[PDB]
């Protein structure tokens, strides 16, 4: 399974690195989309974009590199793409899952859970998990709010593939 990284800052101050294992063994098409958006190999992707909605005791959401507000993004497949499967569950903190606007509306937006979000099982495609840097995720979460607006600008300053 590929390993990718997000290096995250808050108001320009580095918070550290999040390492994500992508479950290409279960959701290869969803894992590949995220991998390529981390490397930037198609000329666009996550680098320089933000965590735009962060809600404590819920999740940290990112990947809207077109509109920066939860309405946009772009997949590597030319259009919104189907839910590959709902095999993996939102079991706890550190789960990496696709944001969407209903069935079969996957793009580039994603979230990292900070609790078990079991009510999303069967609705959002889980495709990976944090293996290093959960403390960075908790730092991101600490800048969230009830509305999801962040108290500092949280940026993916760099991202890419490790292996
Ligand atoms: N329920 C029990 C108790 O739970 C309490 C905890 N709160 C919960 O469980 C809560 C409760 C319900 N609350 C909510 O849904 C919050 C919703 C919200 O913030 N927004 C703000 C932002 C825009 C809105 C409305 C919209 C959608 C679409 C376009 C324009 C406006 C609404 C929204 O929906 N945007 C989605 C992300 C999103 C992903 C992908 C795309 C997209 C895909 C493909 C392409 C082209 C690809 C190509 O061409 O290549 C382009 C775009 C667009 C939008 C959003 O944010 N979805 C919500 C969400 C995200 C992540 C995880 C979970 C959730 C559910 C949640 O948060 N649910």
């Amino acid at each position: 399974n590929p390993l990718v990284y997000l290096d995250v800052d808050a108001n320009g101050k580095p918070l550290g690195r999040v390492v994500l294992e992508l479950k290409a063994d279960v959701v290869p098409k969803t894992a590949e989309n995220f991998r390529a958006l981390c490397t930037g190999e198609k000329g666009f992707g996550y680098k320089g974009s933000t965590f735009h909605r962060v809600i404590p005791s819920f999740m940290c959401q990112a990947g809207d590199f077109t509109n920066h507000n939860g309405t946009g993004g772009k997949s590597i497949y030319g259009s919104r793409f189907p839910d590959e499967n709902f095999t993996l569950k939102h079991v706890g903190p550190g789960v990496l899952s696709m944001a969407n606007a209903g069935p079969n509306t996957n793009g580039s937006q994603f979230f990292i859970c900070t609790i078990k979000t079991d009510w999303l099982d069967g609705k959002h495609v889980v495709f990976g998990h944090v293996i290093e840097g959960m403390d960075v995720v908790k730092k991101i979460e600490s800048f969230g709010s009830k509305s999801g607006r962040t108290s500092k600008k949280i940026v993916i300053t760099d991202c890419g593939q490790l292996s």
